[PDB]
């Protein structure tokens, strides 16, 4: 058994501009699965602002938006393009509401299911993948949740798992947190349902912490806070503590970066950090196309084709050794490097391919196709595997 691949691909999501279909542009020979997202989930929580949700005749179904119907439909040519590819529809996502009452009973769980089932019919899907950020901490208010979302979660799987049978694939994400093995997530007896599991072993520059996806701590740039210190061999080591085996796990690499909090908003501990980003630093991110006040992630190709290569030349390079990634620095106004974002590149890839064959991981999961450049890091990702 070789090393598995798992690339996002991100179609739900995608509002660029440039001619030609988008998923046409991936190149598929360098993934063993491709996770496309995302479905959603017609739901009734009150908080939910996408309209089409809340179709009561649908609640607790999957919901296709039309672009996603358009790509899934074009399947059969990425399977000419890779004949060993195998193609999963990924449900749900950050922010993406509700898992919690779709999952709440045997009955509820059954519509979804069927919808599933459904899906994987219509577009001859190998299988299908749920992201459920998060059961019980319902990523801290942002989606509905409840104490009985890890048992619940536990059913759907063992359940899903029944109805599309033994071949059909099913997956799912897990969370970076060291409470999601604990209480959130029962990993033990959702593994002999599922193929294997990717870990989402990177969105880590928040709070205290400055790097997003480093491998190892950084004593350079160390994290305050207690709660906050993450590194993705720690999360691995976690996930092994719960009893995964490490064969069953893929290795979650970010095609992208972030400005860490602790440079716009204070680190508290449950402040302990401030902000070192002026006006200046908040209007120069702004002017590339990243509104710091919505959201701190950068698009790898971004990364390179405005910071890196910049006309105005303002970023510089730099490599932590400890957390075996690179970051990007600006000049404060008196003239000081501030940390403006960790991300990956070729060498910090070929460096988390590396720890997969020596952990004995089941391989890597990446997220995602649309924010790589020309697919140089899935490439890199693939050679480095050994991937064929």
């Amino acid at each position: 058994n070789s090393l598995m691949s798992v690339g996002y691909f991100n179609g739900g999501g995608d509002v660029t501009a440039g001619p030609g279909g988008d998923i046409d542009k991936l190149d598929v020979r360098q993934i063993t699965h491709l996770n496309y997202s995302f479905g959603l989930v017609y739901n009734d929580e009150k908080d939910e602002t996408n309209a089409a949700l809340k179709d009561p005749s649908k609640l607790h179904q999957i919901w296709l938006s039309p672009k996603v119907q358009a790509d899934l439909q074009k399947i059969p040519s990425l399977r000419q393009q890779n004949p060993n590819l195998k193609v999963l529809l990924s449900v749900g996502g950050w922010g993406a509401r509700g898992f919690s009452g779709a999952a709440a009973t045997k009955e509820t769980r059954a519509v979804f299911i069927q919808s599933a089932q459904a899906i994987i019919e219509k577009y001859g899907l190998d299988g299908i993948d749920l992201d459920w950020e998060y059961p019980v901490n319902g990523a801290w208010g942002l989606v509905a949740s409840q104490p009985a979302d890890r048992d619940n979660f536990t059913a759907l799987l063992k359940e899903l798992r029944a109805a599309v049978g033994n071949k059909k694939l099913v997956t799912i994400a897990v969370g970076a947190n060291a409470e999601s093995p604990k209480s959130w997530v029962d990993v033990k007896a959702i593994a002999p349902s599922l193929d294997y599991i990717n870990l989402m072993t990177y969105d880590l520059a928040y709070g205290t912490q400055y790097f997003n996806s480093n491998l190892y701590d950084s004593t350079r740039w160390p994290t305050v806070a207690e709660a906050d210190k993450y590194s993705a061999d720690f999360i691995v080591n976690n996930y092994l503590a719960a009893g995964l085996k490490p064969s069953q796990m893929n290795l979650g690499i970010g095609f992208y970066g972030r400005i860490p909090k602790r440079a716009v908003e204070p680190g508290i501990d449950w402040p302990a950090t401030r902000p070192y980003f002026a006006a200046q630093q908040i209007e120069l991110f702004e002017s590339l196309g990243v509104d710091l006040t919505k959201d701190t992630y950068v698009k790898y190709n971004d990364i390179v084709a405005k910071l890196i290569n910049d006309p105005q030349k303002r970023f510089t390079q730099h490599w932590d050794d400890e957390g075996k990634v690179p970051w990007l620095s600006v000049q404060s106004a008196d003239g000081q490097a501030l940390f403006a974002l960790s991300y990956e590149n070729p060498r910090s890839v070929a460096i988390k391919a590396d720890y997969i064959k020596s952990k004995g991981l089941g391989g890597a999961m990446f997220w995602e196709y649309g924010a790589d450049d020309q697919n140089q890091l899935a490439k890199q990702l693939a050679e480095s595997l050994g991937i064929k």
